[PDB]
């Protein structure tokens, strides 16, 4: 049985783990505790690149937006060595996918517009491709979370449907190829010759999440959502990339 497996990592990790793979031609739906609520943390900038990129047209990937010092509150690789230049749409967007760039994500909801600095035009996009799980605004808590099937079946309508013309839709799948941040999770649990896309999260209460697309050797796609927290050990608990790691090798097993 496959969730015996998952429950072992919980143990061994004192975690809750979050899994979820859509169902295929010949492949049943993988789901563990796939419809409870994990917060969203970082994840939400995938679909977030795509309700700007849907939102605009690509030349907008050109418009130069202005920040300064008050703008950078959290983990902001990118935009540190910019605020002087700016930084376009296009620059915010590769940002906050490759590096989730926070300041980036800000500036990004900010462009969307709106009430909620723009989180409103953000769960307005998601409620669009028919998400109504999702919700961007403690363990638990209602406020940013989604669920590892309501992020899965998103993240297939970005990359492998018709949510995105074809030009913007490759945009949106060429930075998550080429994200910096994954190295440790969904990617170390399969195969070097399957490819591997993905956005992560990373937060408080030990949220570690990491969503993507993966193409078997013979490009056969599969959408994976990875979800975790450990509420167990308080606020400061540590994140553990490796019971990410381990669920997509068990996952990558089912697959192969
Ligand atoms: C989005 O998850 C980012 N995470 C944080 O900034 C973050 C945090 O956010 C609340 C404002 C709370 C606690 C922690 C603890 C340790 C690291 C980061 C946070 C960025 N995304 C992460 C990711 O995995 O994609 C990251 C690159 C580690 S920071």
């Amino acid at each position: 049985d496959l969730a015996d497996r998952f429950a072992e990592l919980e143990r061994r990790y004192d975690a809750r783990l979050g899994v979820y793979v859509p169902a295929t031609g010949t492949t049943a739906a993988i789901e563990y505790r796939a419809d409870e609520r994990f917060a969203f943390c970082s994840t939400f900038k995938a679909p977030l690149v795509a309700a700007v990129l849907h939102q605009n047209p690509l030349t907008h990937l050109d418009k130069l937006i202005t920040y300064t010092s008050d703008d950078i509150r959290s983990i902001s690789p990118v935009a540190q060595q910019h605020v002087q230049t700016g930084m376009t749409i296009g620059q915010l967007c590769d940002a906050a996918i490759r590096y989730s760039d926070g300041t980036a994500a800000n500036l990004l909801l900010a462009d969307l517009g709106g009430p909620g600095g723009g989180t409103a035009a953000f769960t307005g996009y998601l409620r669009s491709l028919g998400d109504t799980v999702s919700r961007l605004d403690p363990p638990g808590d209602e406020r940013d979370t989604t669920t590892p099937h309501a992020i899965a079946l998103v993240l297939q309508q970005l990359v492998l449907g018709n949510a995105l013309p074809p030009d913007k839709r490759a945009l949106l799948t060429d930075w998550m190829a080429r994200n910096t941040t994954g190295a440790k999770r969904i990617r170390a649990g399969f195969p070097a010759d399957w490819k591997v896309i993905d956005k992560t999260g990373t937060g408080d209460y030990g949220r570690a999440n990491d969503i993507a697309v993966v193409w078997s050797p013979t490009g056969v796609p599969y959408v994976v959502a990875v979800m975790s927290d450990r509420a167990g050990g308080g606020y400061d608990a540590e994140p553990r990339e490796a019971l990410l790691a381990e669920a997509a090798t068990c996952v990558a097993g089912v697959l192969a």
